[PDB]
Formats: C-alpha cells, structure tokens, sequence
C-alpha cells in the first residue's frame, strides 16, 4: 500500500512542487490550502488523473486562534480519511510581511499570522500526527536560510521561523522514540514573492553566488524527497539548507 | 533626572531580582514589574527607597499573550517614564517554563500564551513600545537560555519561545541600531533550579557543570547584564553571553 | 569517458570504503586513496573492477602535515586525471583521531601534523589542486565532518580544532569555488562505526545515547548523505553541513 | 601580589590595547611580539614608568614548525620569571592576509604562518599555561565573521575556526583546574593598514551601530570583562563585538 503525506500551503509554488514531487515518489497526498481553493482542486484534479484516488485537498486558516488545535487535528484526520494512514507532514504554509518596530492589521493579528502559521500551526500538527501513530514516518518543517542574517523590519517572522527550529530539534528528541524522524529544509531565496518588481528580483538574484539565480521549487522539494526518502534512515534533528551560498555572504 | 532609569520584567524573586539590585547599586532608578509577587515587589522597592529616596517603583502587569498584552507592554514602559522622566534600559526577564509533551490541566492555547508570550511576545511588545517612546546609552537585555539547542525532554513549547527570543535579539539589534538602542541577550544554563524540582533532580544537573559542579548564583547572571547595559559594551549589539560555567559543552 | 570520476581518501575501510562502493554503484569510477591499508585497498579495488572493469585504482598517500604533503595532494588529484581523464568529486574522508590532553609516545608536533594535516590540511591542499585542474557537469567536494564538535570528547582538542578547520575550509571553499560551479558541502557522523579499541560494553554506552535507535549510523547511511550531496538532486546546495547523527548532538549531558 | 598577564601580539593595535587595559586594571604585563620591537619596548617602558617592574616584552615568531612548542612554553615561562605567577593568556597574535584557491610564499609557508599563529600556537600557549599552574583565564581573539568570510581567505578562516573549536575543548578540559577559557570575536576593528582609505569606508559603511570600526578599546573592554570577578561562572563563551555586522545580508 502507497504512504500517505500531508503538504501544508501546497495549491501553488514550493508547497505544489513538494506535493508533486512525493506523488512522483509514489505517495498519496492531502493539497492543505487557506485561499486558494481553485489551485488546490486543479493540482489534486492533475495529481488523481495521473493515478486514481491519489489526491484529496483539505481547507484551513492556520492563524493562532482558539481554533487552531482543532484545525491542525482535522488536517491529519483528513489524511487517516482519505487513505487509512499518515506517513509524512510538511510543514510549508507561511506568512511573511513586514512587522516594523518603529512606526494594515492589529499587532496581535500580526502575531497570530506570523508565529501561527509559521511555529504554532506545526507544533499543533506535529502533536495530532504524533498522537495519531498505531513504515518511515517522518516531519519537515520549511525553515529559512537567512534567520541569522534576517532582513530589515522582519522581526516576528524572524521569530517565527526561529521557533520552527527549536520546534525541529525538540520534536526530533522526544518523537525519535517513536520512530518519527523530524528535519528541516533552509531555502535562500527561492521563489521570490509574487508583488516583488523584477528590479528588486535581480537585486537578490545577484547576490548568489551558486549561479547568481534563486532556487527553482523543485530544487527545494529535492531535499524535503531526500529528507523523507530510505537515505535518511538515520538523520533526525538536521536542517539542510538549500540557499547556493547566499548565508556564506557578508554585507 | 540626571540618573538613568531601567526596567525589569518579573524583577520580584530570583534572578530579575538580583538584577534590579545589581542595577540599582550601579546608580539606576529602577521599575521593578511583577505579576503575582506583589509583597515581594514591594518589599525590594522598599529596600532601594531606604538606599536612595524615590529611586525605585513597582508596576503590575500579567504577560501572557492576550488582544491586551500590547496594553499591558506600553503600561510597563509608561510607568517607567511617569516615574523617571526617562527609560534607558529594559531587561526582558520574566518567563513561564514547564513541559508540554507532544504525545498526550491548562488547554494548549493557555500554554501557548504564556509559553510564547510571556518569553517571546511580551518581549517583542515592550521593545516597541521602549522604542516608540525614544551621551545615551540605551539598551535592551533578554534572558535566553544556554541550552537551547540540546534542550530538555518534554519542553517543546519553552524551547520555542526561548529561540523566538533569539530572534528577536538578532532582529531588533539590527533595526534598532540606527537609534543608538543596542539589543543583546545572557543565556543562563544551570542558575536558581525551579523551586518545584526535587534536591536529588537539582543535584543531577549541578554534577553535570564542569566550571565547580554548581549552578549560577542570580548575581552571577546579574552581571553579564551589568555589562552589557554598561559603557564597556557600546560596541556590543546582537550578542548572547552565555552563562552557564560550561554545561552546554557537555555532551550526552 | 562519460562515466565521472570521484577521489575518496582514506578509502580502504569503514565509512571511505562504503562511500567508494556507494559512488562506484551511482556509475562513479573511483580513486581509492590509502595510507597503511594497502591489502584492504586493493582487494577494494579488484572488487571493483570485477563488478565494471577498469572503473577502480588505488593511491597511496600519508596525508601527515609536511613539506611535501602539498605535492602529495597534487598527485591524488593527478592520479584521478591519469586513470579517467576527468576529476568530478572529492571525498574528503581520511582522518586520524586521538586524544591529545593539555595537561600531563608521540611528539606534540607529530600530534598537530597528524591531527590537523589529516583533517584539516590536507583537504585544503586536495581542494586546492582539484579547483586548479577544473580551469553537463555536477562539480562537487563533500568533507566528513563532525555533529558533535562543540560538545567534544574530553581531551580531544587538536582533533577538534582540525574538525572546525574543516567546517571553515567548507564554507571558504563553497564562496570561492561556487563561480567555478564547484559545490563544496560537508556530513556530519555523530557515533558511526566505532573505533577498532573500543569493547562492546563502551560501544553499548555511546549507542544508548543516540534517541533515533540507541544504535551507531552504519557506514552506508553515512554514504547515503554523501550521494546525494553529490547527486543532480543537491545542484543548489553549496556550504552545507548535513549531521547524520540520529539526534545524538541535541542530548544534554 | 598584582596578579599577571601573558598578551601576545601586543606591541600595537588591539593587542596593545588590550595589554594596556590589563595594566590599568592592576596586571603586570608580558608584552609579546614577533618584529615590532621598539614599539614592544616603548610599552613596556609607558607601562614601567607608571608602575615599575610591572612590564617586560617577549620576542617569539608563532609561525608552526617543530620549535613552536619551545617558544611557546618560553612565552609562559618568560611570565614566571619576571612576574612568579601567570593568571592571564590572551591569545591576540595574528597573520591575516588572502590565501586563493585558484591560481611569494609557498603555500607550506602560508599553511605555518595562518593556522599556526591563529589556531597552533594558541593551543601550545594553553598547554604550557595549563601545565605551570586567583582567578586564572584564557582569552583567545576570534573573529565575528568566520561564517561569512571574505573572499579567498580560505587558510585564515580555517585558523579562526580551530580557534574555536580550542576555545570550547580547552574550557570543558580546564574547567576541573579552575582555569576559564572564553573568546572575543570583532566584526571590524581597526582595519589593516595597508588597507586603502576608500576600502576602510566601504567596511565602516556596513556596521549597523554606528557605521564606524571598533576602538581598540572597545575590544579590550570585553578581554577586562572576561578575565573579571564579573565573568567566574563564565568558560567556553565568545563574546561578538561587531555592531552588529554579522547580521547583515548581502
Ligand atoms: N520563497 C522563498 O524564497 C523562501 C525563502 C526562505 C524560506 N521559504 C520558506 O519555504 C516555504 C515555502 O515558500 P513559498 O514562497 O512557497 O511560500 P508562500 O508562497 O509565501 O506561502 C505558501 C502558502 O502558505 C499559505 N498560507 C499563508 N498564510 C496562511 C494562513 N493564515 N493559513 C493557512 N495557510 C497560509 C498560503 O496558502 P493559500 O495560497 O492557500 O492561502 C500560501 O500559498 C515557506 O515556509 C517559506 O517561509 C521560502
Ligand atoms: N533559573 C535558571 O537556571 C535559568 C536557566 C536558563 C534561563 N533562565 C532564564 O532566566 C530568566 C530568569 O529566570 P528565573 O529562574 O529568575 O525565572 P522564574 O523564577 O521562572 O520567573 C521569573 C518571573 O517571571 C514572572 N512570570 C512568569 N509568568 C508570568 C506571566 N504570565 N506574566 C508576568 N510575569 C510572569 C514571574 O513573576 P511573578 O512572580 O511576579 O508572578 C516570575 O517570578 C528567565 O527568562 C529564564 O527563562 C533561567
Ligand atoms: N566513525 C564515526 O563514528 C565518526 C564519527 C564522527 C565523524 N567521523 C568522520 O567520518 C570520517 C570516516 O570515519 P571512519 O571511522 O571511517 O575513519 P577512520 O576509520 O578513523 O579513518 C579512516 C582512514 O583514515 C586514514 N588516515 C588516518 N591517518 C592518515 C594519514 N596520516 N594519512 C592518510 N590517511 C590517513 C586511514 O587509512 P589507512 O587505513 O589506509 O591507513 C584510515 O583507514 C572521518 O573523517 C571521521 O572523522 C566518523
Ligand atoms: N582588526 C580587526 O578588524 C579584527 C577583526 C576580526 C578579528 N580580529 C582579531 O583580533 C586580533 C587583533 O587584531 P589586530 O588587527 O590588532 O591584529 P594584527 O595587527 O593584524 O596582528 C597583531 C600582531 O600579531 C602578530 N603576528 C603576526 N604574525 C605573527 C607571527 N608569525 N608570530 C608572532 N606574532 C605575529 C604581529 O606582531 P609584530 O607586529 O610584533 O610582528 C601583529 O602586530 C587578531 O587575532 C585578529 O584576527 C581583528
Ligand atoms: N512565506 C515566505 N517566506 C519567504 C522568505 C524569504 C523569501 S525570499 C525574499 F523575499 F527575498 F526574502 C520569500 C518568502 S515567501
Ligand atoms: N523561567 C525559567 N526558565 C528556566 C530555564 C532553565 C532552568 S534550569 C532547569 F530547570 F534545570 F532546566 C530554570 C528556569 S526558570
Ligand atoms: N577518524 C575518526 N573520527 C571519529 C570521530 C568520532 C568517532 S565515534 C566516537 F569514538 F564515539 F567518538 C569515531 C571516529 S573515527
Ligand atoms: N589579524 C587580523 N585579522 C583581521 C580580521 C579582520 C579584519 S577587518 C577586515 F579586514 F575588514 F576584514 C582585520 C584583521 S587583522
């Protein structure tokens, strides 16, 4: 019988390639989306025409709320649905936006965005896929190269994605009992955000010094496949960055 | 007005106590915050009063992550102001640590707001709100922890609240060094043990430190803050001192 | 001479020598560097050439900090273009290790020249003319690192100071090589194979330690993250370190 | 009484600073250098006229070879000698110059000069400190920017590094003897001298804080706080001192 694998954020960009690829590598996957329902029912339309009953999609707002527990258990339950089992969880869906300390939404909507979707909405989901063991299961979390060398007026998805790394590393001690092996992947720049103007694009792209371009998505889902794959039988508690130098390079 | 002013989170007991002491003998006025320590945060204010008249005050304020914590943060900063006319040092040190295992009576969303907030967001808030309000020497101290990265069984909430604070360091040291604010943090490893841990646990833990087989008094940590709000650190932005006699070297 | 080529140090045994069949079974043809082990080496090697002949040569090499270590490093790197006509891969493996105590029937400066020339040195050296000889392709050096470098071993400081050399040559060498499209990356064992000394008992005590398994990574996991460093599916990773240490570094003492 | 202190590369810049800081504090001095010999002297005299016999000068090369043992041991002995105590390594003697992969010194030479002062001769010096043994410490002068390093400075790197890696084993071996052993890392300090004026702007242009190098005596100021009553229950620490440099993307 195929594993199963949940990808958070996956209707569009990193999340789709991560999705599409463990389809590739034989899983059936849960498409987790907020927004962007079209996409999502496209990609699992796609991934089912490819191999039958292979692909279901699943909505939820992974804000900090009161809610969220229940939220993040129903994403694992909707894997345990669909295909009797839940081997993999990636943790991909993100926001990221400035959060300037000098001075548009509420700080503590700020906060509920930024460190939910980013650190708590992974603790919530690794908790429910934990709790939901009866094989190479396994959690990758989507972490980020520069969270040392952060930008300018980013300080709570700095936060965020901080936390992500200690969640990693706790997570791999106490789930390593249980043979759930917990990792991460550190992109660079990857794919750029879509309201960035080209000017700006070029600006980053420059600054790389493995090709001078920013990573393609399947290059990022290339590590989260190896991270997930036999390979990896014995990594637990690493972070790969995937970033073609850019951490290497000072101001 | 001429004596510079400081506040300190959860300054009533233990370590943030030590601190507010320590700054107050090198010639700080001083906000000593509390939550439920209202006797003892008086009695220290007490205590520096009798030192040197009006230099010392108390201000109340829960930090759990609540749609009133940034209130809360700007009344902390406030009354550092109304007081002294002036707030040149805050010291992020008031925390919640307890475990929160993954595999399963305070709900996860009650954990979260006061595992993340109390050591994360609250700390995120006051540094805007000290920042907003800004020969200075202005500075911010976190209380991290030296074992961060090999952390304890159990405790994932804690751990992530303790690297979100890392972060903040990090990018509040970036964007507030246009405005003279350096931010840095000191990572205790062993100091005081949880009053709640049993002698034979604290013993464990003691016998693992290679520098004496002992835990950080609160005044040994008090002075690595010391330094850093110090004029020997005006070069010093986005650095964590550890603390910790070398129990983070130590492996399993 | 489309099959690439890779130079493994240290090759003949352990983790070098799974990582030679291991690149061998990608389609790599192999130089397997030895020092003392020259029976292991070549029976290595004629396993090799069995499976796909002329795929498999030895070297022989002391990689010990020296004068001549320099022209010794050159020739590792030229006994790959002699035998295949093209150098893809550096595997940085070979290693002494040893305790070194600084307080008190080798001579300290043996001590630096093999603790630090093995693990730091001499891959700087071999980096150096593998760069130099490169002037479709997938250019890659992986160096063995160490996951448990800052919460060392007592006494163990020149070994520890060579393994944080080599984290430094990593990223270096990833900023200085990546125009050349040469990607230079590391792995991390925590407790892999053990030491030949060891006694079941002492091995037991360390495998308890590891969270993923209680048990030592075998030499093939370690290769494991060696191919895929190498491999088409790492071509935008340069200047990473991957611990392949089953949890053992995030154990507090 | 005055407790002492070995300081090495202190004839000028940080090291000089640093060995100055010390004597203000109390120490009596060893001032080591390697060709800077009158301005070593200078020093020492500067040092004596405020104290006498508190200060001596020490000549060694710390380039690695097979007598870098004996000179560092002369180093820690030339302490007792003049002084009968050594409570103080600071390890702050440095080549720093670029190393390029690709392609008049050989580059054995390059390989003894930048591993052996950086990393080596530190770790000698810690021996031989450690050996001859109050509030006894290590300093060892590292560098902020090791993870993002300049260009074609790959042997340096390396060095400073190792430096690391010294600074953690030394201060979990040591520890038992009471002996801390903590780093001071700069981003820029005071930039090198054959740098030009142009090149010094464009580092100073980078810093966050200030957009300006460190003082000399803005590192030695973190050197006084580690070998302070203020830093006992500190060992295996490096303490940045950079304005927050290293934090700065591309
Ligand atoms: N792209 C890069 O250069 C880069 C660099 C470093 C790190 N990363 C990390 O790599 C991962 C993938 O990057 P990306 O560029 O593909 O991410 P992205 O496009 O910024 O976000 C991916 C998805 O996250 C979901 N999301 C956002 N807010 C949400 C909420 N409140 N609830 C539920 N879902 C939410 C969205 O789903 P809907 O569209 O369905 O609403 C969005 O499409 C992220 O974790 C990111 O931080 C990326
Ligand atoms: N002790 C150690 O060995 C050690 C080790 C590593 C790191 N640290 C760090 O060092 C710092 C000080 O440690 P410590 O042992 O002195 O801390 P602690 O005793 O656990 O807590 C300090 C104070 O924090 C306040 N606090 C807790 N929850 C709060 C909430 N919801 N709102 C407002 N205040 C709250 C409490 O004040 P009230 O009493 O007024 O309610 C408490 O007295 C902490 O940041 C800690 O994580 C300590
Ligand atoms: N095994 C582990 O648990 C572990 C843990 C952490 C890191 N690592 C790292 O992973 C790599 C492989 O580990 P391993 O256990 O397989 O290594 P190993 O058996 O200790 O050493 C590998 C080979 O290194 C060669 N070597 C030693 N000194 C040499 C010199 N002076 N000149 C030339 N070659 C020399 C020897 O070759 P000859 O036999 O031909 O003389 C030896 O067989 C090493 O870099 C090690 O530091 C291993
Ligand atoms: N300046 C900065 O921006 C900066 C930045 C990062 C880290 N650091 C670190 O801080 C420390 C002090 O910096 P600095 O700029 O003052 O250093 P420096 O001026 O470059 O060097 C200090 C002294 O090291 C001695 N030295 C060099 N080669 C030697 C050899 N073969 N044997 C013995 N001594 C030798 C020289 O002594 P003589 O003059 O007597 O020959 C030199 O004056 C260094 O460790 C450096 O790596 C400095
Ligand atoms: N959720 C998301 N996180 C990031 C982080 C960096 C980047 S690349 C950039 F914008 F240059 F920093 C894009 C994204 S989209
Ligand atoms: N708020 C607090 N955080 C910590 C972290 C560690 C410790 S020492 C211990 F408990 F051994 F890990 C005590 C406290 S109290
Ligand atoms: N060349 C070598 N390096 C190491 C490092 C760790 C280990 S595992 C151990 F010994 F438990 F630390 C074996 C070796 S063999
Ligand atoms: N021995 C020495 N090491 C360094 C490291 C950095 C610097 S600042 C510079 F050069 F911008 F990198 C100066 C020196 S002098």
């Amino acid at each position: 019988e195929a594993p199963a694998a949940v990808v958070t954020g996956a209707a569009k960009r990193i999340g789709r390639a991560i999705a599409v690829k463990l389809h590739q590598t034989g899983y059936r996957v849960v498409i987790h989306y907020h927004n962007s329902a079209e996409a999502a029912v496209s990609l699992a339309d796609e991934l089912n025409k490819e191999r039958s009953n292979t692909a279901v999609v699943c909505q939820a707002d992974l804000t900090n709320s009161n809610v969220l527990p229940a939220s993040c258990e129903e994403i694992i339950n909707s894997c345990f649905r669909a295909f009797g089992r839940c081997d993999v969880l990636v943790n991909n869906a993100s926001a990221f936006y400035p959060t300037p300390l000098v001075q548009g939404k509420t700080v503590e909507t700020q906060v509920a965005e930024l460190i939910g979707t980013n650190a708590i909405a992974p603790f919530l989901l690794t908790m429910s896929f934990a709790q939901r063991q009866k094989s190479n299961l396994s959690i990758v979390n989507l972490c980020d190269a520069m969270v040392d060398q952060p930008c300018m007026a980013f300080s709570l998805y700095n936060m965020g994605k901080h936390a992500l790394v200690g969640l990693t590393q706790s997570a791999a001690l106490e789930l390593a009992p249980y043979g759930i092996r917990v990792n991460g992947v550190a992109p660079g720049v990857s794919l750029l955000p879509v309201a960035m103007g080209e000017e700006e694009k070029d600006k980053w792209r420059r600054k790389v010094p493995l090709g001078r371009r920013e990573a393609s998505a399947e290059q990022i889902a290339d590590a989260v496949i190896f991270l997930v794959s036999g390979s990896a039988q014995y990594i637990t508690g690493s972070i790969i960055k995937v970033d073609g130098g850019l951490s290497l390079v000072h101001a």
